[PDB]
This record gives structure tokens, sequence and C-alpha cells, in this order.
């Protein structure tokens, strides 16, 4: 509730309020990527983010949400592994307290800096409360951060860290283009997961690209300013936000590129 990223409070402890955290189809997972199978099934994967109106970002005191507008069909995820169309209403980060930590998923035991997550909703499910209880009900897309040059089309969310350092605080965050955050690749890795946050719910299908964006050292380290606390109490800087790996149990990953 209650829960967090600590030694009394995070991932090994989240299993006792949210049961499914030792479920059939937990997130994240280690990409095997030699045991990860190309699809010829999988159709193009279409990211359509030109019409996207973004609100508002808010510390929700685990990470920061940077929140869409999903009334209209705007933002969507079509193709690839999806049935229909997705809505795009938010995204965040997962990141590390050093450069060597800091993503959910690994690649073939490889931890990033840092995993960006686009939240998407199947819109067959009118709302995204609806869109929870279904097992196809969620897309997230997963792009890794790796420390290098710095991302010019994230400057803007760094920028505005600083006015939201505490748990609850939010800042007008509009006319903010999530295509400059997408790497020049669509190449992915795709399979049936869930959230990696309690309540934890089995109705993600993950769609993680292979390339990785690169941001500055910089950058990161303004994400690493951020708390976990609220205003006025004791500080503890907002690090090593990721769940780790979690048991593949009875799923296959599959590629989209040969
Ligand atoms: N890492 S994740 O995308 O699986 N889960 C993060 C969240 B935050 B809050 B809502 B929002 B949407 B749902 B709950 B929490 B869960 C997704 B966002
Ligand atoms: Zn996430």
């Amino acid at each position: 509730h209650h829960w967090g990223y600590g030694k009394h409070n995070g991932p090994e402890h989240w299993h006792k309020d949210f049961p499914i955290a030792k479920g059939e189809r937990q997130s994240p997972v280690d990409i095997d990527t030699h045991t990860a199978k190309y699809d010829p099934s999988l159709k193009p994967l279409s990211v359509s983010y030109d019409q996207a109106t973004s609100l508002r970002i808010l510390n929700n005191g685990h990470a920061f949400n940077v929140e869409f507008d999903d009334s209209q069909d705007k933002a969507v995820l079509k193709g690839g592994p999806l049935d229909g169309t997705y809505r795009l209403i938010q995204f965040h980060f997962h990141w590390g307290s050093l450069d060597g930590q800091g993503s959910e998923h690994t690649v073939d035991k490889k931890k990033y800096a840092a995993e960006l997550h686009l939240v998407h909703w199947n819109t067959k499910y009118g709302d995204f409360g609806k869109a929870v209880q279904q097992p196809d009900g969620l897309a997230v897309l997963g792009i890794f951060l790796k420390v290098g040059s710095a991302k010019p089309g994230l400057q803007k969310v760094v920028d505005v860290l600083d006015s939201i350092k505490t748990k609850g605080k939010s800042a007008d965050f509009t006319n903010f283009d999530p295509r400059g955050l997408l790497p020049e690749s669509l190449d992915y890795w795709t399979y049936p997961g869930s959230l990696t946050t309690p309540p934890l719910l089995e109705c993600v299908t993950w769609i993680v690209l292979k390339e990785p964006i690169s941001v500055s050292s910089e950058q990161v380290l303004k994400f690493r300013k951020l708390n976990f606390n609220g205003e006025g109490e004791p500080e503890e800087l907002m690090v090593d936000n990721w769940r780790p790996a979690q048991p593949l149990k009875n799923r296959q990953i599959k590629a989209s590129f040969k």
C-alpha cells in the first residue's frame, strides 16, 4: 500500500498484499535472445503518436507519470502482436542508483540504466479500469535507456522534474511529443505478462524494443534527484524503482526480426 522499493516493503514483500506477485505471467522477465524465436505471424507494428496530447506530469511516490488525454482516439499503438487498437494513457520510467542497473527487463541478463514504459489500453473495453480486468487489456511499449549521448527529446521532461520533486506534486505538461523518445528501429520482443508494480495485474502484452535510446549522464542524474517522500519529510532519493526479473513459467518470447 505501503508498498515500495525498500527492504521492508520492496518486491520480496509484495506477494503478501498482492498474491498474484507469484502468478503465472508476471513481469519483467529476462529476455534470452538465443531462445526467443522469430515469429512470422506478427504483423507490422504501428506507433502513431502524431496527435498525442500530454496534460500533466505527476510524482506518485514511486516514479513520475507523464499523462495524456485519452478521451479520443489519438496516440495509438496497433499491429505487431496486438488485435485492435490500444490508446496511450501515460508513460513513466524505472531507473537505478548507478548506470549499471535500473531496467526491469534484462537482455541476456544485461541490465540497462533505465527503462521507459508507454502504457496503452485496449479501446474495445471502453476505459482503462475495465481494460485491467481483461487478459488483453493493456499493451506496454518498453524502451531501454543507456548512458551516452543526450536524448534531446527527453530534455523537457528532465527540466520539469525540479518542480515535482516530492510525492504528490504535479505540473502542467502540455504539448510534449513522445515521438522524441523512440529509437530508429521498431525491432522488438513480445510476450504476455503483467504490470510490474502493485497491483501486478496480468493484463499486459509487452512489446520491448531491441534498440535502446541513449541519454546523457546529466539527464539520468536529474532523475536521481527526485524524491520518494513527500514535502517536508526526510529525503529518500527516488532511485532503484525497478522490479527484478520474474520466472518465465509457461511462456515463449517472440522476436519481430530474423
Ligand atoms: N511498470 S508498469 O507500467 O507495469 N505499472 C505502472 C502503473 B502506474 B499506476 B496505473 B499507472 B498505470 B497502472 B498502475 B501503476 B500500474 C500502470 B501505471
Ligand atoms: Zn513501468
